[PDB]
């Protein structure tokens, strides 16, 4: 039991449990050049017959930020022909384009990347693409949405599968990964933007966690075990929630006469699915004409009413 | 607004939101002597009418801890004076009773203090206890059970009503409390947990919280919308589970053909339920039978062994 059957132990789990992979063809790996997106790499091309893979390639999307951007692309090109492996590289002023379109960086490398993505998924023909997203960012992003604000979703976070996404590493916590990066003598780019604590995620990573972990030595298998025990209650949540919705939701009203009598739970899911909107005001805002009659401006230009027992548009 | 509407408001907005007081005609507020406590106190007296109270009273407990505690209860005495304040001051020591009987001071300190008040509840003629629990208490409640692993139960924190207590401070943040404290040149006993983080708690108060909070500085506010969201949702997974439980037991056992293929999310619910066990381990344990004929065996003494379409608890030893 080592670095790594402790990890490609944790992945087969997650494939057994989810079915990552069942059936699609190519995998396009979102290749960062990091730790993460290394070993996951290295996983996946161990796991490929396993998984009844044709081809796994690489996407790595060049920032323009970083002032190592260029050798990082370099050293993933490497990686990739070290491999054997396609390697799609994509590069726009992720600068320029935040600015140009008042977006944050974050947002725009994000959106600028996940397009390139798709670009070489779409254009290339690979059915899906991986990323190496694991157990602690799960944990991150949780603990972020738990701070910023948010639902089950939020603390669900992430899942291990979704549209065109796979995260192999799902289960795996950071530790296991550069355990199993060293294990193997990996190689991979420096995560620089580490310890900006300015930047939430790594405040979290930094200062948050680290604190958990005096009370929770355990902290990221508590937490997963959290995830699923939510998973299920979400899942149940959302299918018992499109039952009342396609029951109450006729034409282009709610049916106020049952929505009211049912589940203060499912009326929100139900009004979150309708209304358009997620923000726990709003949606708490269209409800209150349930009981009390009238009508409620919001969002774009988009107006609810009450007439009677049934609750529409303006 | 003033720091005083500020607090009011939200004793007020929890008040129509839960029906913090309904019928309640002697209240004995848990008193510690601190700021929360003073404002509570402090508040309530001056709802005393408008919460239809007959009576509000101080119930201090000396934990026989610190040195301090002693000049703490004599300030409680006098406090209580000060607003001619029926009070029950109480003396044990902790630290003896102490975890003879294997808990931590606090667990032991929880457990005296609570009985103590349970106690004067019962023998003085109290429909409840007032809590100066407070929103930031919320937040670090939550955290900590998110931090020890949990589900919906503990991410919801304590409620603002249960049994016989009642915490009006719910929706109020700790820094509402001060500036209201402040606002008003009332005196309080000095806080202190900023001297334990060894303890949980305090350490995700002192700790963790202000971290959060240079990410979203309103993270209380922000955290009491989730709050809300998970409560109904909890709410509504009891309600269910609690069904599909009486619906699948029959004597001491369950139908496993009945339950087996209901909502895993129920079936888990179900098993906490007849298991009496709330871990993820020993539920997921035992919903393997289900599909799995077989048996196990939990913690103290205690099997299921599945027979047929049935899931019992066998009664060896
Ligand atoms: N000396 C005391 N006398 C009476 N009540 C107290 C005293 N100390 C603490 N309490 C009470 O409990 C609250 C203070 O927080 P405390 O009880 O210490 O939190 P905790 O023990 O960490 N867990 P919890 O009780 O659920 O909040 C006050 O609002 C009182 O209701």
């Amino acid at each position: 039991m080592n670095p790594e059957s402790r990890v490609i132990r944790k992945v087969l789990a997650l494939q057994n449990d989810e079915k990552i992979f069942s059936g699609e063809r190519r995998v396009l790996i979102a290749f960062s050049g990091g730790v993460d997106s290394v070993v996951l790499t290295d996983v996946l091309l161990k796991l490929k017959n396993y998984f009844s893979l044709k081809e796994v390639a690489l996407a790595h999307f060049n920032h323009m930020l970083r002032e190592s951007a260029e050798r990082d692309e370099e050293f993933c090109k490497e990686f990739a022909k070290e491999r054997n492996m396609k390697i799609f590289v994509g590069k726009e002023d992720v600068r320029a384009f935040a600015k140009e379109n008042r977006m944050s960086l974050e947002e725009a490398g994000r959106f600028l990347r996940y397009k390139f993505l798709k670009e070489i998924l779409e254009s290339e023909g690979f059915d899906c693409i991986a990323t190496a997203h694991h157990l602690n960012d799960l944990l991150e992003t949780s603990l972020l949405f738990f701070t910023r604000g948010t639902g089950l979703d939020g603390l669900i976070g992430f899942l291990p599968k979704e549209e065109v996404i796979r995260r192999p590493l799902y289960y795996v916590k950071r530790s296991e990964i550069e355990e199993y990066a060293k294990f193997k003598g990996l190689r991979w780019v420096e995560d620089e933007t580490n310890y900006e604590v300015s930047i939430p995620r790594n405040r979290i990573r930094h200062r948050v966690i680290p604190e958990l972990k005096r009370i929770n030595e355990n902290l990221e298998d508590t937490f997963l075990k959290m995830v699923k025990v939510l998973r299920a209650e979400r899942e149940f949540l959302e299918e018992e929630a499109q039952k009342l919705y396609k029951e109450v939701k006729k034409g282009n009203c709610l049916d106020v006469k049952k929505l009211k009598e049912k589940p203060l739970a499912l009326q929100r899911r139900v009004i979150r699915k309708f209304i358009g909107e997620k923000d726990y005001e709003k949606v708490e805002l269209v409800r209150s004409l349930l009981e009390k009659g009238g009508e409620v401006n919001l969002g774009k230009g988009k107006v609810l009413k009450r007439k009677e027992r049934w609750l529409c548009f303006s």
